[PDB]
């Protein structure tokens, strides 16, 4: 649904991503925390966890990270054919978690301030477009297997 060249920009800040998968995660996630701190509620694990280096020194919230990120790179690598990868996901925070769509909004205004904020240089406002993009899709497309699930996403 994106351009060819607007996969290219999405594809190539998350190369930026992939040389520190967990360091991006620790941050978007705690960028997602000190924006939104209502989303720290789907964390009953991240409660006793108080300050930023806290939430930086938490294995389990980098590792937490690392999951989500890895998930969203295998999406983004299908530049928009991603249904059997989407699927599986939209499941898991359907009937399992309750995210509301609206929180997949927050995390990716988190994961467009970390990029902006580590690569500027390789993030200016075509590739932020193109990412926005990429992100909308994913949401706009989660959001209907939810209903298809039965969950309207709020
Ligand atoms: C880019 C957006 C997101 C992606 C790609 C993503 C991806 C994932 C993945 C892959 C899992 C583990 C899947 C499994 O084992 O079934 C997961 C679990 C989870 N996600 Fe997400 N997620 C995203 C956004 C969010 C947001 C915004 C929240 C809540 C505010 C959230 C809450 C969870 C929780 C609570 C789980 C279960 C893990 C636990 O209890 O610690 N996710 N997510």
């Amino acid at each position: 649904v994106l351009s060819e060249g607007e996969w290219q920009l999405v594809l190539h800040v998350w190369a930026k991503v992939e040389a520190d998968v967990a360091g991006h995660g620790q941050d978007i996630l705690i960028r997602l925390f000190k924006s939104h701190p209502e989303t720290l509620e789907k964390f009953d694990r991240f409660k006793h966890l108080k300050t930023e280096a806290e939430m930086k020194a938490s294995e389990d919230l980098k590792k937490v990270g690392v999951t989500a990120l890895t998930a969203l790179g295998a999406i983004l690598k299908k530049k928009g054919h991603h249904e059997a990868e989407l699927k599986p996901l939209a499941q898991s925070h359907a009937t399992k978690h309750k995210i509301p769509i609206k929180y997949l909004e927050f995390i990716s205004e988190a994961i467009i301030h970390v990029l902006h904020s580590r690569h500027p240089g390789d993030f200016g406002a075509d590739a932020q477009g193109a990412m926005n993009k990429a992100l909308e899709l994913f949401r706009k497309d989660i959001a209907a297997k939810y209903k298809e699930l039965g969950y309207q996403g709020g």
